[PDB]
DNA sequence: TTAGGATCCTTCAA
DNA sequence: TCTGCCTTTTTTGA
DNA sequence: AAAAGGCAGA
DNA sequence: AGGATCCTAA
């Protein structure tokens, strides 16, 4: 587990509450206990003529990974752990994005007892729920009420 | 009055100003104006107004400035010169994508008392505008120093 | 089964 | 003439 | 985001 | 920005 110096994570934070994003995401998958799996993704997006900054984060950063979609880039860190190692330091700073960013880390907490019960999974699903409720969300399609079909 | 700003203030507010905030010179057509065209620098933090909050303390913390909302967002606008050149020059050690564009305006502020003294040093800032919108992503540009350079009167 | 990655779309919020 | 505000539009860069 | 414009008082 | 869906090593 890395420390961040202070004044960059004071700018980092600045930055992620405007081109930022912290994303949960429940995704249907037959393969998984509850028929459905967790993601928790940190991602900053920029135009590709600037992954220069992007790829500076990866280095800055020192986990992550940067994706390139032709028009714009994607700094993405989704691994669990490092994640938790990241946010834990940012969130302080973070004025827009806090709230998602301390569900995310009360998630990740979770995730070992949300495997061993359906009751527990659900509520951690609605914590998902409501980190989409913080962000604009638009395209979403699996929520916390998709799943309550456990109810089988 | 040459307010001073803090520090942490301004690493957040450079990051986040890095992100959505956007530093603009334009050239203005006026024929009221000296040279037929006026000079017009503004700092702007863009935001959805469900966040207005957020611009409307951005006033209270830069201590000028104002929010307008437009369809369905904000923007704090800071465009008063001196002011502006006071709070950029304090922004600009933080910036890392916006810090040539908050050079440039500050360079055009200190030229444009005499700047309204020769069209050909009119013409120079107007360079200096050019510059900034080339570092911008620059996309319904109108007027450009080659705009001025008639003006061969 | 699980976790992370790869690839792409949708609709704005800049 | 000047300068602080205002008010809308375009096209992405998120 | 990054421009385009307009009005009015000093 | 904020999702969606497929894939495969572990
Ligand atoms: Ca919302
Ligand atoms: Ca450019
Ligand atoms: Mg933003
Ligand atoms: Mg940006
Ligand atoms: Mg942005």
């Amino acid at each position: 587990n890395t420390k961040y110096n202070k004044e960059f994570l004071l700018y980092l934070a600045g930055f992620v509450d405007g081109d930022g994003s912290i994303i949960a995401q429940i995704e249907p998958n037959q393969s998984y206990k509850f028929k459905h799996r967790l993601k928790l993704t940190f991602k900053v997006t920029q135009k590709t003529q600037r992954r220069w900054f992007l790829d500076k984060l990866v280095d800055e950063i020192g986990v992550g990974y940067v994706s390139d979609s032709g028009s714009v880039s994607n700094y993405i860190l989704s691994e669990i752990k490092p994640l938790h190692n990241f946010l834990t330091q940012l969130q302080p700073f973070l004025k827009l994005k806090q709230k998602q960013a301390n569900l995310v880390l009360k998630i990740i907490e979770q995730l070992p007892s949300a495997k061993e019960s359906p009751d527990k999974f659900l509520e951690v699903c609605t914590w998902v729920d409501q980190i989409a409720a913080l962000n604009d969300s638009k395209t979403r399609k699996t929520t916390s009420e998709t799943v309550r079909a456990v109810l089988d």
